[PDB]
């Protein structure tokens, strides 16, 4: 029944309505965040059915999650609100395009995730297996989740997409690439921007050796993206649209390219379809407000 | 000359623009909030010398809450800001009245707040010495800050206040009452609201006997307040307005006393002014947007 | 299984953000509503079992009635989106109290509604089967739905609720007796606001003797309500609070007399929980946003 | 032919979404007042015809005044756009109610309003003259005005209603005395608000002696009114409601008196639609948006 | 006196405050509409003399376009509120491009306009008599009124200038050009998008042969405009300003031109002027909002 | 201690949340102005030390102004609100570019700086004297102001930096050179923008001639800037970002070289300085919001 199932931690995320520091903001927007979540939901609104695995608190917040996942129509079968509270983060655009990002995650219910955290049984049938690099890096438990996920999807027969979503302030590049150099074989999707690949490795190319999936996916800002398949090297185009909040991008991008696939898409129609979803994003407020629905998708380019 | 000294936890208060649950609100107000931080601009905009002691972590919001800070003219000598993070928390006020709150301030910079915080020096010739049951609620450091603090208050002749502003969220009444039979030989002034009596001395009655510290005051919401001074029981008429948002409507209330106290003024005043400063309060959004200023004091009523 | 199944005409609410006349109005409040939609969250709101039987338009709207009703959990096996536009209203609260409403529905995809509307079967073991007088007034072809609906339910044991909500835009008093004194022999449980009594039936008792449906309950607005069981008649105190938006507050009403029925309780408590319910959503804006949960009934009184 | 002929000063209202200090407030709600313009509009309103007479600056907001007056149907013939500003007024409302203003006037395009403003051949067959107090105490210039004005009325067998709107900061009540003296033999109709009187009479009731015209009404806030018509003395009951923006409410009370006045009602009916009015506007933000129409007036009560 | 008389069904606009699906929205802004509204309006603003000919309802929204079009100064001598509905449509526009709208007109007071529908004595003297392709494609009697109209203008000797202003979902291309062919005989002036001309006919070549009126001007979005005179052909450079809401930019378009031909001006200066007002229009909010006032005119390029 | 000192008349802005004509707006945001303001903010966030001299009115509004300057940390040792009214002005920005300010300042409390409106003993060891041409345009007190100042600085050897900023509103530009012919003898600093250059003088190059000060930058727009210091001319290259208010600018700009020089810098990262804080003012809105703060300083370009 369920073609892809993505897991993590969700977070609500708190935005100003304009650029400017945090500090002389009076009142923020609410959204529903987390990569997964992202990409759970961008699935979902292109007609995949997708399920999430995760916790959020027994509070408000947690609450705001499940109505959204659950009316995007996100099965949700492994994904419950447990005691304890629900992650949440503060944004910040500064006018020339300096950004920064507070969290509030530190031992949210969603950060408990650990191995068993659902039924194996759950991935027969299912296509893919989604995770991102900000799960591994929330807690030991998380980290040991990770790797017993993609062993168990895999062992379905479930290829594993990962986007590697590296960030900062969760852990350092060493652990990063550390979790990598470990998780990579059953990696059959590797998603990467450029930045993650010059501050993790220095150099995109390094980056590209060490980092060697059957299929991986560059993510290049605006400068489009670079598919790599079949020793074969495609690019893609990045649609040009004003920058709104580039947040939640990648993951539009990295859940335009699995519908790409699942559906059976050509590189060349997974790659202008995953740009197109990540311009979405880029375009709009929120993390994944922008995700196009399928309806919507004959008439753009 | 500093004529009180007001120390705690800073915080950031969150609140829909309107009542209702907070899992539908898509907006935020942003509000400088804490216990003795309340106290402390209310009397910093009554012509009062005071100063505040405490920690914001090095972020937005702690600049934030040291811009107001300042904005006021509350004395930050021993404020600063310290790596990690500044505290925050929701707000939830329901259709038919109660409503919830959730706290984001566990480990935060704040919270750390442990003995010889500050110079004691500091309390030279200072009439009072602010704290609130919040304080050592939240942590063993915390917890041992309050005594010492009052300690080297008491040895400086200074008068030592204190708020029970018990929060079950952060201890039990046991964890509350224990901190408070050893705190109390310390203090001279005690402000208690009915609720927090009943709820951690089964009667008013009783947490007034087991509380009989000099001078102990009584907040009986909006139905008034006893003052009980030298054997004698004043008892201050409440002012009438409608509920807008009573947060923080009690810190309002002990800074008016205090600054009567402070002016020397008989406890029928002091009793006037604190209930009147809690209600502009309580007729307010945020934690103390509603305090009013000397000039205004002059004329109200 | 389900223990109330609803179902009408599924509306969009527009409403100023505060009272005064809507000419001058420049901005709009979006609300999902329709009698029985707001009975169906409500329930659902509670933990109760509910379905909903109704049509949108293929528009974006319809979209958003279907959103807000997966949100919330109703059942939608029989709810879906077809061709036609999703009827809105607008909404128009004067300063001195009265106001008034405007429709923009006539010919919409909800309003189709004609009898086999839905599979028959879905009734079976359903504890209720909600109706609400506007339903009937739309068009010939929902008059008889409404009838069939009642006498398919009948035919499986189902309870037959119906609150008259007569609008004297959709149809006249007499158009209107017409449909109850057809539609009566199929009611168990009558809702019924003293106005529309008296609008319809002179007065209030007149009413009454005409409509003696085994159970009847008389909304007297906020000044109570009496529920007549069984030659009995218990009078409800209602609860007190500032009529904020009284839209939809008789749908949360029935909701809550129907939950606390559906959950074998005596009349008394049918009418606390229904009162409470009532006030709850008048307290609030939108037409069922102020509905409370389950979990905060067992702390609210 | 038009029944009552209405001049002053026009002005633009600034005001805070809601209660608290202006110093705090971040965006400020535009309206159109002035009171002779608020008593104009609400007659426009209520299908009597109404001219104004008055200049604003050749400016935006001048314009937006203009464009109100249009909006509403207020012959403008002897209104219009003169070099110079238009005056505009900020208002701060307190938390514990009583609130603050701030104007910035002087010098404006409006109170420039000298003698021989408009061809006084206008209020031929015209029902009645209204000024109020605030006009001749804008300048030598307007003072003068205001007295040609009514002098050329009652010339004309048009009736001269005047309303005190005595405001301390444009001059004193010595200031305000002399010109009442001055004014009233030309005087038929005076409104006035208790307070006016005893911080211009001592008492009530030495004003209404000094005051004696041949018809005058005394507005007791909500607390009624009281009609002094030919050694009669009709009391009136005032209307219920929640005090949310009262500025101007005696502008509309004006108004409503007025135009019952020339529909050559009773004393009672007059004091009843002065009530009505009044209320309406102070249940209302800005400065007549409150204002009844003629259509609503048939229901309201 | 009047020198331009356009007629049509005016409507009220409901609009997101930023792009994103309009099921996602909660606040929409209200605004004005109308092709022949908005070309009424922008001739105004011009300091064009002109009157406005059509029907709204007996509503709130009636009464805001009335006073629109009334505080524009624009002739409503047979413009009037007849009972019934005023029409709305709800629009959305989408981060990358796609835009929708959905009308809720049919039947309106304003879709009722058939021959006679006026003094044909209004248009003596009238130099244009602006229609728009919408009004005919309303109601029988609305194709019936367009035809009448223009032949009674003839009549009077006023030129006829019409707008294509082909819509979708009010009817089909085949229908649409029936009416082109038998109506454009009187057309002294035709207003065409190159969309339309593509759409109706295939290739604006076609359609410019079929459709030859005197002069004809074709919007080609930003690449400005042509204009068609003489069997010369003139081109227009379209200003460059980021577009915020095309709507309401033809009309603007239409309006700006047409001052020019009434203010005698030289086919260069016409089109400068049309792209300058579609220019304003594109750049701002609603429907007609950004439409200039002469005395901006000088200052435009 | 202090290295800076700026002086002037500050104002409180009035502006539209979005272009277009004030008479269409109906909610202003209020923000804190004066050219001087400006640059005593701009310098603080920057981590200088610097201090304003001027008055507000005893008011709500100059009660705004002293929060926003002492939250900021600028020395107000001789700034305070004297008896009297805090300026104000409107602003409007149009679709298309065309802007025009309303001022409402004349008589302000803030415009009577006369000579000695301070101690001289102030600026020892100041490195610099700040001042706007608008301040000795003001009230006759203030031109014998500005040049006292100067004066009194240089004796102290402190630097006089002065910005032309020519306001046409308030004087001709004749008296603009007059002024400057007089007060240049002691300019070791003069900002000038091309504009100004161009309508005090004609052409950029007289205006470079005549006022020829040891050091001079001309603010040439986006076209970045020129600094002339040593006969030896340098050029800067301004940020590329899109213009929300183009107010305060300057003023960045200005306070933005100051920094570089204060810290002595070399002419090149004097100017890079200056029109990165002139991009960020111009990037936001409000006067001088988008001020950077020092720790920002190092991750721009
Ligand atoms: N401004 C933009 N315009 C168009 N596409 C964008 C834009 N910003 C991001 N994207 C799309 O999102 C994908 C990822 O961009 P990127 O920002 O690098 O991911 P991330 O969310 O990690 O930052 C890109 O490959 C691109 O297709
Ligand atoms: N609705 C109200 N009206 C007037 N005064 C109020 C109101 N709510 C609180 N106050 C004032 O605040 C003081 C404390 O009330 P209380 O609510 O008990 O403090 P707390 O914030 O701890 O709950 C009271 O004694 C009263 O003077
Ligand atoms: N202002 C109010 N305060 C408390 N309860 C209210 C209020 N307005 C309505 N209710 C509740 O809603 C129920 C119905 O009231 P009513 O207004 O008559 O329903 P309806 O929406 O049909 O008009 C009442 O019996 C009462 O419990
Ligand atoms: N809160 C209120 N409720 C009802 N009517 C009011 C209220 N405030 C003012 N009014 C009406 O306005 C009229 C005048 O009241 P008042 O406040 O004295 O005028 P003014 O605007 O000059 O102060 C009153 O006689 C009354 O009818
Ligand atoms: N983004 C834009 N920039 C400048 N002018 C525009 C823009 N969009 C529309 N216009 C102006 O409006 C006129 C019509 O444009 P168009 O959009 O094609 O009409 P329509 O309202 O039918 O869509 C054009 O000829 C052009 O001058
Ligand atoms: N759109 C913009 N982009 C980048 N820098 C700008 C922009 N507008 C102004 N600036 C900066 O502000 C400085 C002054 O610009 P300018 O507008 O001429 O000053 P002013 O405030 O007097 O108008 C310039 O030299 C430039 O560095
Ligand atoms: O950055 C994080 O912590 C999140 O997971 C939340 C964001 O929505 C996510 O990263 C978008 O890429
Ligand atoms: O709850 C706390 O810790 C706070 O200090 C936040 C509020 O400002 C406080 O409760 C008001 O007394
Ligand atoms: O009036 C209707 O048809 C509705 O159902 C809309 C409201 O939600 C209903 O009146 C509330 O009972
Ligand atoms: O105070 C004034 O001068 C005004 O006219 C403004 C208000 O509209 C007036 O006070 C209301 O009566
Ligand atoms: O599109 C319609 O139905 C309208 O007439 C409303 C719009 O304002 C008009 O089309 C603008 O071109
Ligand atoms: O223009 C004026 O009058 C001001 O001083 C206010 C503005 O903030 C200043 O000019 C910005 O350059």
């Amino acid at each position: 029944m369920l073609e892809v199932v993505t897991a993590g931690e969700p977070l609500v995320a708190l935005v100003p309505q304009e650029p400017g520091h945090l500090r002389g903001k009076r009142l923020l927007e609410v959204y529903v965040g987390g990569a997964e979540v992202n990409v759970a939901v961008a699935l979902a609104r292109l007609g995949v059915k997708v399920g999430f695995v995760g916790r959020v608190g027994e509070d408000e917040l947690g609450a705001m999650v499940e109505e959204r996942l659950r009316a995007e129509g996100v099965d949700l079968t492994h994904f419950r609100r447990a005691p304890g509270f629900t992650g949440l983060y503060l944004r910040e655009y500064l006018p020339l395009g300096q950004g920064r990002v507070f969290y509030y995650r530190k031992g949210s219910a969603g950060s408990a995730l650990a191995p068993g955290a659902f039924d194996p049984d759950y991935l027969e049938g299912v296509r893919f297996l989604h995770l991102s690099g900000i799960t591994p890096a929330l807690s030991p438990e998380a980290r040991a989740f990770s790797l017993w996920a993609m062993e168990e999807a895999k062992r379905r027969g479930v290829r594993v997409s990962l986007d590697v979503n590296y960030r900062q302030t969760l852990w350092s590049p060493e652990e990063a690439r550390g979790f990598l150099e470990r998780a990579l074989p059953g990696v059959d999707l590797l998603f990467l921007s450029e930045e993650e690949a010059e501050l993790l490795f220095g150099r995109v190319e390094e980056a590209l050796r060490a980092l060697s999936a059957p299929e991986v996916v560059l993510k290049r800002g605006a400068k489009g993206a670079w598919a790599f398949v079949d020793g074969r090297r495609v690019e893609g185009s990045a649609f040009a649209v004003e920058a709104v909040d580039p947040v939640g991008a990648g993951d539009a991008f990295a859940a335009g390219y699995l519908a790409g696939a699942v559906w059976g898409l050509p590189v060349e129609e997974r790659l202008r379809l995953a740009n197109l979803l990540g311009a979405s994003v880029a375009a709009s407020r929120g993390d994944h407000e922008g995700a196009p629905y399928r309806e919507d998708l004959e008439v753009l380019l």
